[PDB]
């Protein structure tokens, strides 16, 4: 099969002729700790709120997000998943010319194509280990309207250094280029604040955030966009679709942000099991594992003519094939980092495929 | 205040300086019976499904909708509320020239404007009691790409006769005009099948449906579009935003359609309390009440210089002001039809404002 996004367990299970609950999914990167306790309680206790429309202005949710980031509520716009925020920014900025970095999340290109923009692709290089380098600076030109970066990048998991991002931000300010930073996974990286704390003096920077992966609520759909340009955000708001965020997602979001132990618990797990996982994967023969900073890792299979996703699916483990990402080929795959036990089943499966081969 | 849509209880309460739970809302038209029992159970029992992304293809939901209408599943596309279905059809059909009927739901014009279409408005007339007449047929011309009708119309509640809709449908087929029928409230009208049963031989007809009002789940956000043109629907699907429908909405939708007593219970209430409500409203002096067919009624206040919404809000009852609808003015308002008790509070409030006045 050829799926545009991971997490397609129903489709994968159908390919094998079995029930989705029989697959162990490593193709979507959801926090393994599961749904925050308080969130589950809040949903059960306030389920009747679905009998009314959500607040079209999402006052409570926006206030919660603003309190969390200590920024004016006017700088924030919640969306039906960060995927909606990507389409919102693309349609609201309507760039004539925009640059994206490949490989990267497919939706940037989809949103830009539909908005009628001329798309330029800045290609990351295998020889550079897929890292974003300062070579992109010379590629930025006055005629560019937007530049979209993913920090960290999906699927490589690599995080551009702060100095390089500042240099890019500064050149964009100077060349009148809007800089959109997709921080969907920034919460997972222990010491990483992102750019929200620097928007006050940078109205040309837009930050995309998601709550689905970090708080394990991808099924609720919730993300948001943050920007300090009063006029531009007003435009995003008046052009938006009404009631995009469902009432339970708004509730879960507000509650999730109250859990003051969640961030630490997640970072500890990533620091312990996540590092142990990277290590074990690197020990496997015929496999290159890139140093991802969040809860997923890009793998490059060195074994010739072998479909790792097909072989692991036979063992009822679903992984992401990155062959469809521009710039990557059939040797590349991506796996989530999950609980130790689940990670152990993935490793044992990879070993059967890669161990004892000349 | 000037709200684009009703149901704005948080905004209304803020205007008065009180909590939203202190207002009785007649400005949104949600089934008063509340959430179907089975739906509530299903949500509570399957709450953990939000830990995974929804099925991007919504296999189970689409199969349920197809079984319900006895049509191929390929003819259906679920959306994040019928509002999303309106934007989907507008963006997917990208009409160069389109006609809408005013007054009508505001989102048609919003979706068309953003899609860059030349909008023509067919004006309903106060002298006709706001009924759609065959005069529109001569207004249809070959250069039209789309014609959007609301059946029944919002806010008038009037349902164009089947013969007129067939005549419009036939002329559209002949002039190569796509006909989009918004059946959001068709479920409330006792003997009304809508056009889904006639799409097989009419690929130029698109039907919009909503589950939020009839099953009282506006907070979950769920609607869908139905059309029999294989190629056109394929286009709507490949151009769509991924995971638009949240997992709980998909679950509620499937379950709600299983309640075989819901339709009857709702029609009975509308036949009893709804008729008694129309009658009581007509007895009030200085007030014209249009004969709405679903769960809402358009009111025209005959009392000079009186803001009925402002006066009722002082009594903690929120109603819809239709002054913002093109074609209507400050004399027009809309109220939901709710439970007998709630309807009794609205009537007593209207009486204090309209009774005993020369």
């Amino acid at each position: 099969f050829n799926t545009a996004h991971g997490g397609n367990i129903r489709e994968p299970a159908t390919v094998l002729g079995i029930s989705p609950d029989q697959l162990l999914d490593f193709s979507a990167n959801i926090n393994p700790l599961g749904m925050p306790v308080s969130v589950k309680r809040a949903l059960i206790d306030n389920l009747d709120c679905i009998e009314r429309y959500p607040d079209a202005d999402y006052f409570h949710l926006h206030q919660a997000l603003a309190r969390h980031h200590q920024v004016p509520a006017s700088w924030i716009l919640a969306g039906n998943g960060e995927t909606e925020s990507i389409f919102t920014v693309a349609s609201g900025l309507k760039p004539r010319r925009a640059m994206i970095v490949t490989p990267g999340f497919a939706e940037y290109g989809r949103a830009l194509a539909q908005s009628g923009c001329e798309i330029r692709r800045w290609s990351l290089r295998e020889a550079d280990g897929w890292q974003l380098t300062d070579a992109i600076l010379e590629a930025l030109t006055p005629d560019l309207d937007c530049l979209f970066l993913c920090t960290p990048n999906n699927p490589t998991g690599l995080l551009p250094e702060r100095p390089l991002l500042q240099a890019i931000a500064d050149r964009c300010k100077s060349l009148n280029i809007n800089l959109i930073l997709d921080e969907a996974f920034i919460d997972f990286i222990p010491h990483e604040t992102g750019f929200i704390p620097a928007l006050k003096d940078n109205p040309h920077i837009w930050v995309l955030r998601s709550l689905t992966k970090f708080y394990a609520i991808p099924g609720l759909r919730l993300g948001y966009l943050v920007n300090s340009d009063d006029a531009a955000m007003a435009r995003m708001r008046r052009q938006q679709m009404p009631w995009s965020v469902n009432a339970l997602a708004a509730l879960a979001g507000e509650v999730a942000l109250q859990d003051s132990a969640w961030q630490q618990a997640t970072w500890h797990w990533l620091r312990e099991e996540g590092a142990r996982f990277y290590q074990a994967l690197c020990q496997l023969p015929l496999l290159t594992v890139y140093p991802g900073r969040a809860n997923y890792l890009l793998l490059r299979c060195e074994r010739e003519d072998i479909d790792l996703q097909r072989r692991l699916l036979t063992q009822r483990i679903l992984i992401r094939s990155c062959a469809n990402y521009p710039g990557l080929d059939s040797r590349y795959y991506r796996v989530a980092i999950r609980s130790a036990a689940q990670n152990e089943r993935l490793l044992a499966a990879l070993r059967n495929v890669l161990t004892g081969i000349a």
